[PDB]
């Protein structure tokens, strides 16, 4: 046979990024150790791997956005959100002024539109019918984690991204070229779809259902440690950020520092799943035909051990 | 029921993404895994010391680790097997900068802060001391993870364990950044110090969980075929291959990483074969370090490789 391992696998939604600070900081400051937890932090090379891995139990826990978490279980990969990390970050179609793309959705006709994995394309395809268009009126291009990079390189004309990550990259890159950073703009997806929030892109703590049912204390203790790191980071951002970069030097760049400052306001303080946000995205998912008509949102706040705000 | 299964096979690197990982990524990028009907989920560790336990316990299917770690994993009850070789015998040693009081003499290490990655580097340095009129208390070992060269440059350690084509290139480039002579980046070779002859103890290997191997022999063979296909292309088209890799992983587009790749290039195993003699020497070394029991048998196999040993 084999020896047992207490290492709990935690798979990020993305390559290591500024908003992952509470996870790494919880490890770095020994908060996991203090809860007698050993967390193996893993980074995906492809974000589209993440929900199948967690859902199948090949990975115990991780992060993903809300729309992905919903779809994972509708697709037969039983994950559950046990908490929130990054709340409603502004999400949209990022573009550069002077490329012919304007605030009119119709300006996207015939454009190459980058998306990350799969769901971004589904979303844009659905939007088209709301603006006298069809999914053939543009070319969707799968870009993984390089949407902003490929916009800058000219290989796509615009692309789906988050304001505090992708738009910051564009802004900083414009500046470096001696261009106006305000040329970096975004058609908000929540505006286009008329939603009211970008809650569909709230980044959540998720876990496999069986892992939850079999390690209820580990889950609760994991969230205590995250909460402690989150409290610390929010009260001492500069010092926490420096701690994070000392461990992951990529975070020590000016570019990631700018991103972190933009991420800062979006961090969930309480880690709570916001009920109204889940209801609204659930309905959005059904509208997108990726969730069945009577689908129940897959989240819980029961492993959080402090008052709901 | 609604619970669906996955076809994804998890593959965990030994380290954050680095130039020598090109054959793994390239096999995916150029569609070689898909051509073999394999869906490989490439994962990157934040902590290299997590890897062998994750593969050994079966939590992760396959991955990479160096020989010493691979032998040690199964000796400790985490059953993995090397199924092929990625990076052959890369020069490994205690890296330092000229002028800091450290010299080719092991005894200059007295009272110094010596960085190591995870666990075994300290074991190795500790054992070395007694051959040089020293004890493990005659230096201060500092656990550094993947940031040994960084911390040498930042001065929070005096020297540390690293491989020539990664850590030493890092010191060389930073020295030029400072207007210094890059030749000031030196190492005390650990193979020389330990009387080994080769740095096969740091040969980086393709490894797999033993149960995964027994239950999926065809997937393993196919994985290695796709790896071999990527490896041939990369060795025959290094510039084009490197550019493909960097287009996917932008960090690989830096001048520093390009110089690391050029230095890694000579070390890539061309046939992926485990070298039997190397395993024998490293087995005995690990027994000597007391990390392997006296009757221990090397945990590797070449039987999933689909072309002859040249």
């Amino acid at each position: 046979s084999h020896m047992s391992t207490n290492k709990i696998t935690f798979l990020l939604n993305w390559e290591a990024a500024p908003y992952h600070i509470p996870v790494y900081l919880a490890n770095i400051k020994g908060y996991f150790k203090d809860e007698n937890l050993d967390i193996a932090i893993l980074e995906p090379s492809n974000p589209s791997d993440v929900t199948e891995l967690v859902g199948s139990g090949k990975v115990d826990m991780g992060l993903k956005a809300m729309v992905h978490t919903l779809a994972a279980k509708a697709r037969g990969f039983p994950v559950t959100s046990i908490g929130s990390l990054l709340d409603e970050p502004f999400t949209g179609i990022c573009y550069l002024e002077g490329s012919g793309i304007t605030s009119d959705f119709q300006s996207l006709k015939g454009k190459r539109i980058g998306y990350v994995g799969e769901f971004g394309k589904i979303q844009v395809d659905e939007l088209t019918k709301h603006y006298g268009m069809t999914p053939d009126d543009y070319v969707a291009v799968r870009c993984g984690m390089n949407v902003a990079k490929y916009i800058l390189e000219g290989t796509i004309d615009c692309g789906i991204g988050i304001e505090c990550i992708q738009q910051v990259e564009l802004e900083e890159a414009l500046k470096e070229q001696g261009k106006d950073s305000n040329d970096a703009k975004m058609l908000r997806i929540d505006k286009l779809a008329e939603l009211g929030c970008c809650c569909f892109c709230t980044i959540l703590y998720i876990a496999n259902d069986k892992f939850i049912a079999e390690n209820p204390q580990a889950v609760k203790k994991f969230l205590k440690a995250i909460k402690r790191a989150t409290d610390y980071m929010l009260a001492h951002p500069r010092e926490a950020w420096a701690e994070y970069g000392n461990f992951k030097p990529t975070m020590q760049t000016d570019l990631n520092t700018k991103k972190f400052q933009r991420c800062y306001a979006y961090f969930s303080e309480s880690l709570y799943n916001v009920h109204r946000d889940w209801r609204k995205v659930n309905n959005y998912g059904k509208r997108l035909d990726i969730l069945p008509e009577n689908y129940v949102p897959n989240y819980t706040n029961e492993y959080l051990s402090w008052p709901e705000p």
